[PDB]
């Protein structure tokens, strides 16, 4: 039983951390674009099926290499995806496309109890990034954990709307109000990091690559033993829920400041702490290709107690430190440029601990 | 400027590839049992002097000649030492002894830069080894390359500790752990296999026949261009650092999973990528007189993408395949009996390419 994860706080025992190695700018299509801040569209454009930086990804490399020699000297067990060169280009009857990356286990796997889940994803350039996690999915599941593939989409045109204002305009938010993203309701698609999980209730967001279908799809399989909430934001380009609100605690979540969520009376009502940490302090200079500064708060939590931070972001380590919260530092700035925090760069395979409510 | 090689990796233009021809087991010394698995140790009691079995020698002699062919097609200019009859005996004033052979052009000559370096080698029956060599250097010194030969040893007793626990034992693992094996410091002595380059930085180890004094000659020579760094593994039997930790490619490196290198953190903290290779599949029958199994590891590059790996070994192949790296394939199977894989049987002369730093 070496799968059994129920929530993002209990003591962690085995966790999955992703590769910085070989990782390929994605060729610059509408998905792509509908996620890019104007700012790297140039280099999105001419690097599109090269190799990110490789000065660049060599630091990745080192940080990365540290955080699991931080995570085992923590007493947890580390697993990696085997390394693969996603510059190949491959071609499905709908579409042809050169891979990313699998920098990000959280992107595309999902813990829920015993069984593991590969989302389907819905970048045309991450189609076939669950190729380098197969041997250790096999592993477990020879072990015993359940094992299951969201069904994955053809991807076709019919997907997107190649007409979205991605070109600025912001009222993506009019858009997004309506619950109209990038991605169409043609075929079910998600990212498994648009889902949070706090033990009976998990709460999904509809984004840019998580559609209702998607959503629908998830509730109808788990239930009735989980229960999939809809919650939404204040954010007119969304991928991804722990970078918005990343629940730390039974009970206790942290919320993104300029992000906030719609329906959060409903876990004030739960008497749940909301907690909003203090803005990043990273420079604006440093090369955030894929997300925003806000990877600040996408910490993870080794137990209720100890969370591993970011070394350079001194005020939210203060405020996890006057909660009585003991902060494990790691620096991983130029991992971050990859897109991910803490929390996106690995997956909890098991966390100690058993089923429970915290809403009540 | 015939010349010119500063790393494993860069595109192959020119290499020097050995023979089997007259191939002799040598005299059963101390240093030769220091490296014998006790399955041999018959053998060698037995032929000493003599010539290898002239059957399994032909078949090396094809396979080679094969490699060479493949050689040309993909585009490298192949040098091939003289033929030399191995068995006759020479006397120097500290011993007497009949030779081996010039399988291993690794094993004697090492390119730094424009310059060509003969090792002084250390067993008695290598003393006269790079007599099958000088026709090639002498012309690459005529056309203009650096050409040094390190100091050649007395080899007298007093090199060797006559009283290592050869016999089994394995606490040699102790004696290793104190740098303590069956050469002594009493002169300098080297096998320049026992260094691997990656630009600025080369790696050595103290081994059965590379002492530290040797290691010392080498770093004394190449300073301040160069800088030599001695590595150690959980090896009881070392000779050679290929089929141990084989550099690659810029900051990619193959590590022997049964030899972990007590520093490899160093590598971690450069951002470098450690890949520990599968398993051989070599069968336990087939005679491997001089090495282990992992010969399938001592692969040698054409370039950054395009590997010459061993024909039979699937596994090592498929691993490259997920890398993006095309394989040659090639069987020297029957060569391999001799002691060596594609990096020992060559020695690179020019690769296209500039003097760089890859540790940062």
């Amino acid at each position: 039983c070496p799968v059994s994860s129920y929530n993002e706080w209990d003591p962690l025992e085995e966790v999955i951390v992703g590769r910085a190695e070989n990782a390929c700018v994605p060729p610059f299509t509408i998905e792509v674009k509908a996620n890019t801040y104007e700012k790297y569209w140039p280099f999105y454009q001419k690097q599109g099926g090269h190799y990110f930086p490789k000065d660049h990804l060599k630091k990745a490399v080192a940080e990365i290499e540290e955080m699991c020699n931080i995570l085992k000297t923590e007493g947890v067990t580390v697993r990696r995806p085997d390394p693969i060169d996603w510059s190949l280009k491959y071609k499905t009857p709908d579409f042809e496309s050169t891979g990313l990356y699998s920098a990000m286990p959280r992107d595309i796997l999902i813990v829920v109890g015993n069984e593991i889940i590969e989302a389907p994803m819905a970048w045309r350039s991450r189609f076939f990034e669950y190729r380098a996690y197969r041997s250790i999915i096999k592993d477990y599941f020879h072990r015993g954990a359940k094992w299951t593939t969201a069904p994955k989409p053809t991807m076709a045109d019919e997907l997107y709307n190649q007409d979205y204002p991605i070109h600025s305009v912001e009222d993506r938010h009019k858009l997004a109000a309506q619950g109209k993203f990038v991605t169409t309701e043609f075929e079910p698609c998600f990212d498994a990091a648009d889902f949070i999980r706090a033990g009976r209730d998990i709460f999904a967001q509809r984004s840019q690559v998580t559609n209702y279908l998607g959503i629908e799809w998830m509730r109808r399989h788990l239930a009735p033993d989980y229960r999939v909430h809809i919650i939404s934001f204040k954010d007119p380009n969304p991928m991804h829920i722990d970078a918005t609100f990343n629940i730390i605690g039974p009970g206790i979540v942290l919320s993104n400041p300029d992000r906030p969520c719609h329906q959060i009376d409903l876990f004030k009502k739960a008497g749940w702490t909301i907690i909003t940490p203090p803005t990043p302090i990273i420079p604006d200079d440093h090369p955030l290709w894929m997300s925003s500064k806000w990877l600040s708060m996408n910490v993870l939590m080794l137990d209720e107690k100890r969370v591993m931070v970011d070394a350079n972001e001194v005020p939210i380590q203060k405020m996890f430190e006057k909660l009585g919260i003991t902060t494990i530092k790691v620096n991983i700035r130029n991992a971050n440029s990859l897109g991910g925090g803490f929390h996106c760069w690995t997956c909890d395979v098991r966390r100690r601990g058993t089923l429970q409510s915290y809403l009540d």
